[PDB]
């Protein structure tokens, strides 16, 4: 059952399955040109998972290395740091536009190339949502750097809800380049200047200046989130009012809401503060979890089916749960680390056998 | 779906299932002519679930005035609500062979003489754990009052489990009778001597005197899910070795396994005592959750269908999970009466709208 997560009907409708997305905002007929200019240099025998997997390589080496040197949140790490991680976000932005862009080159698009940037993209939202809240200095407000990270969590997931119901992915006026360009900002801004300049208050309302940019985040946010939940609450495909698997329309946010509501009880409840000490990990854990829980509702919608609660992976954060129900009888931090094992191994070892069975079923190499 | 909890196919397979047993033990034909010597004076008319329903009453009715003389396990009660107990018990398993032999002289077997029996049986084997465990007095030992009668459950639950891969219910050796016989002589033994004389130990041993007889009942529960437990390891009828819906073996285990290790969990846990000021509402409660997962099993094992974990009931000791995760945030008195309170309506919602469900399907009236 580890080696074929799918079965041969699910492979049926993945290979019956067509991309669509009806997506144009503000920043992007900017951004084109500039995609297509870095574009045209790459050469054709490059695959496009290749592209995709070495822009989250990127990625998460640069934030890895951030989380290196602050392990919490309360201290400045070198510049030098600041500016790299900066630059792994852009060159991941500008390879990931580039892999769906050039994948349609060859007839390479095919669900192999999806079922992948949303796997890379889903690990990208989790470690630059650490990356920006790290470099901000959120750890002197650890409740905001709890609750905005999982809110970079649960808006993509409302993403890919929507898809759930439309089969069609709607992006909206404000969307993934204006946080990207945003987040890209906040790091070249506390690289050149000093990181302390993020607690000099405003002296028109003593506000601490780490505010601002999440309530704007937190607005934008409120504006996505709003249009996503008009068309899941009204947009019906597969039945009168149902989803296009004919599943119940609010049944895949139980997901992401158990994902949350664990993460409230477990920063809450905890005796010995786990936040204060030792952050970072305890969001990255959360991080692979949601990472799993995010891939399965993207095998969903594009393959027909009905989404399941029962995983493994909560193996991870039940864990904590349960060494948290008793008394700690053993040690969180250590804990902590072992869900960080168990979790990360459960989502490696189901999305490695998920792609070696998309590739396998449709005779075709996973780079080409 | 309250009001239908079965569906078309289902209401087929139940209608196709037979009635069947392979169970012949030592007590049994002394009481074979002594069942049928009450029978023969009971008019033809009357309904066999009448007579389960009377003999549920009146062992549930005499059980609810016994604890309420006795709310916990330390004291006694007068010897008159003993001696009411144990003919109580007498004539609910005189009824309970009553129902199952006079029926059949109607071609009134039919599927919800069962179901019925299979749950009143239940409801009937938490009440008396709950009655014996009582009348000796066992507040004492609480580990024993909680362990004893949560065995009491689960050899139940392995009695079903064995009927799920075998599709006839084999008793053994030792059984039922040997059981009620036992319970009838320890209530009467309370009831003319004293209750103190359960605290006289031996000399030979230094043994209290609660532990004979409880040992004496774990080795026949050892004889017992031994001998269950050979047939479901090695008994396939549906498959090469699966049970007769296809299921794997193991399966119907995780739910009296769940019911146990939450029991034991708010055991150990729990801050406030909640035993040695308040039992016998901790066991009802989880009475009524494994009174409803065994009816769920009955259901699965005459009508081919799959086990599900998802149940409303375990919204019951879940409750006192979560006001135990937390610090008691509520009294947990009172959250145990309010899953009291949740438990035993959900529970007999679903048991009443099975049986009308079934009695409507048949177009059959519940009592004939
Ligand atoms: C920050 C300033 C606020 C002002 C503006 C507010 C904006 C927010 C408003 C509204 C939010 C709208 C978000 C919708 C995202 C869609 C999800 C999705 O699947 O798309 C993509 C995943 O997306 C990602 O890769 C990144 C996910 C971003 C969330 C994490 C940010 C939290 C960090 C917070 C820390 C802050 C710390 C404190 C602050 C210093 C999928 O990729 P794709 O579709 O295949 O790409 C191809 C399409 N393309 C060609 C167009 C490229
Ligand atoms: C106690 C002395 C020990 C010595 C002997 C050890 C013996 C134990 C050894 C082995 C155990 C074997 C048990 C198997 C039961 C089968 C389950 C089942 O479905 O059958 C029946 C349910 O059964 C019941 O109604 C009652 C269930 C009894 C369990 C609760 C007792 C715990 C109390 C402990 C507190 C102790 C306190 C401390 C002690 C003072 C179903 O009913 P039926 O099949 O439809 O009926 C018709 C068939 N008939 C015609 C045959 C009637």
């Amino acid at each position: 059952a580890l080696s074929e997560p799918l079965s041969a009907a699910q492979l049926r409708r993945l290979e019956e399955h067509r991309y669509s997305a009806a997506g144009v905002s503000l920043l992007e007929p900017p951004l084109q040109l500039y995609w297509t200019w870095l574009l045209q240099w790459i050469p054709l025998w490059m695959a496009p998972n290749s592209i995709t997997l070495l822009g989250l390589a990127v990625n998460v080496v640069t934030t890895l290395v951030l989380i290196s040197y602050c392990p919490t949140a309360t201290e400045e790490a070198p510049y030098w740091t600041y500016l790299l991680c900066a630059l792994g976000l852009f060159i991941y932005q500008s390879l990931d536009a580039i892999d769906g862009k050039q994948a349609r080159r060859t007839n390479s698009c095919s669900p192999l190339g999806e079922l992948f940037d949303h796997g890379c993209d889903s690990l990208s939202t989790v470690f630059m949502a650490v990356g920006a809240s790290i470099a901000a200095r959120l750890g002197t407000y650890p409740d905001w750097f709890f609750f905005c990270s999982f809110i970079g969590m649960f808006v993509f997931y409302c993403a890919h809800w929507q898809t759930y119901v439309s089969g069609m992915l709607r992006f909206g006026k404000v969307d993934v380049t204006e946080i990207q360009i945003a987040l890209v900002i906040v790091f070249v801004l506390s690289a050149f200047g000093g990181a302390t300049m993020w607690d000099y208050t405003i002296p028109i309302l003593e506000i601490k200046l780490k505010i601002l940019p999440v309530l704007g985040f937190l607005g934008g946010v409120i504006f996505s989130c709003s249009n996503y939940f008009h068309v899941i609450l009204h947009g019906g495909v597969g039945k009168n009012g149902s989803t296009i698997a004919g599943t119940s329309v609010l049944s895949p946010g139980l997901h992401i809401g158990l994902i949350i509501i664990l993460a409230i009880m477990i920063y809450k409840k905890s005796a010995t503060d786990v936040f204060e000490k030792h952050p970072c990990l305890y969001i990255l854990m959360f991080g692979c979890v949601f990472a799993k829980v995010s891939q399965k509702l993207v095998v969903a919608h594009m393959t027909k089916s009905e989404l399941y609660l029962q995983d493994t992976v909560f193996l991870g954060p039940g864990l904590l749960f349960l060494d948290q129900y008793f008394n700690n009888f053993i040690d969180e931090y250590v804990v902590l680390w072992m869900a960080m094992v168990i979790s990360s191994f459960d989502m490696v070892i189901y999305f490695s056998a998920l792609c070696l069975q998309i590739s396998r079923h449709l005779h075709l190499n996973i780079f080409k």
